[PDB]
């Protein structure tokens, strides 16, 4: 159906990023010469990437369309680089705030997972209050929320964890203590409740997942978690 439409927008938006993914390429085998970078032109075309994963709010239609199909994610995964700290944070929002669909639509071709790379370089950007968001978003609070098919997937278990580790850098160096133990409660919480069977196979486990949870469970459950999740 849309499929072909939306198949065009991808298209017209995968054409961009080969020439963005040219001009860097070609630049970064070349750093004697020591030119300066001639971004001026190029980024106009950034911005055209990012519209066409939106296009200014507008309903999340127009991602989710495109996050269906194989070439959209793996498309998504090349440009979320190129891409501004907030536009990044949008499409990892977005991403999360529908990811149980995504995942449904991504049951054959299971290409989510080539986007937890790109998501991981983002995380460093970001500061406290965005990975509370995200996570709060992920688990779907403040509506009911839920989080039992994203364990039982690689990239959304991945991601989870991802997130959850960034926040200890961040709460270790010390409304975001509700906000924050809120989302460590429920995910200590869901994460003792899911069966060993259901979980999925995180792609990367974080060393600092330890802690974490050593902050909001005792030593019996957070035994649990570490043959749970081969925590380290």
């Amino acid at each position: 159906d849309k499929r072909r439409k939306t198949l065009v927008i991808i298209e017209k938006t995968y054409s961009l990023l080969l020439d963005v993914e040219d001009y860097e390429r070609r630049y970064l085998l070349s750093l004697e010469e020591e030119r300066p970078a001639l971004m001026d032109d190029r980024k106009h075309k950034i911005c055209s990437m990012y519209d066409n994963l939106r296009g200014k709010r507008p309903s999340d239609d127009h991602f989710v369309q495109i996050m269906c199909i194989r070439k959209g994610k793996r498309m998504v995964a090349r440009i979320l680089p190129f891409l501004s700290t907030e536009q990044a944070a949008d499409i990892l929002m977005t991403t999360a705030r529908n990811l149980p669909f995504l995942i449904k639509k991504d049951a054959q071709d299971e290409v989510l997972p080539c986007l937890l790379s790109p998501f991981s370089l983002l995380l460093y950007h970001l500061p406290s209050v965005s990975i509370t968001s995200l996570l709060r978003q992920l688990m779907n609070l403040p509506g009911s929320p839920h989080l039992t098919a994203v364990l039982q997937n690689k990239f959304g278990l991945s991601l989870l964890l991802i997130l959850l580790s960034r926040g200890e850098d961040l709460q270790s160096s010390d409304t975001q203590n509700n906000q924050w133990t809120e989302v460590m409660f429920m995910a200590t919480r869901e994460l003792l409740r899911i069966p060993q069977a259901a979980l999925a196979k995180p792609i990367s486990i974080p060393t600092n997942l330890v802690s974490l949870f050593s902050r909001y469970v005792d030593r019996q459950k957070l035994n649990l978690l570490e043959t749970k999740l081969q925590l380290v």
